[PDB]
């Protein structure tokens, strides 16, 4: 309340290191079905239902312009590409483990940097 602060966390570093686990998720083996947005003219059905398409290069042109203004902001755009895989794609398919697999590796990242 004011005039009246928990202790100052030292958010210096997230810019640099949610880029680094960015990079991370762009380069493992399993992103190609997130590395671009999904085009909509092609896919039959995405555009109606994903109401918020999200992907690993979007993410990267916010975060280089400043566009996410805390590390949770980026997380929760980082889960949409998730989530809206489970969305669009069945649990056994390619995709739909890939997308599985991502989520399981980035969580992981995610504890480990910051929690």
């Amino acid at each position: 309340s004011m005039s009246v602060k928990k202790p100052k966390r030292d958010d210096s570093k997230d810019l640099a290191l949610c880029s680094m686990i960015l990079t991370e998720m762009e380069t493992h083996e399993d992103a190609w079905p997130f590395l671009l947005p999904v085009n909509l003219k092609l896919v039959p059905g995405y555009k109606k239902v994903i109401k918020k398409p999200m992907d690993f290069s979007t993410i990267r042109e916010k975060l280089s312009s400043g566009q996410y203004p805390n590390l949770e902001t980026f997380a929760l755009d980082v889960r949409l590409v998730f989530d809206n895989c489970e969305t669009f794609n069945e649990d056994d398919s390619d995709i739909g483990r890939a997308g599985h697999n991502m989520r399981k590796y980035f969580e992981k990242k995610w504890t480990d940097t910051f929690k």
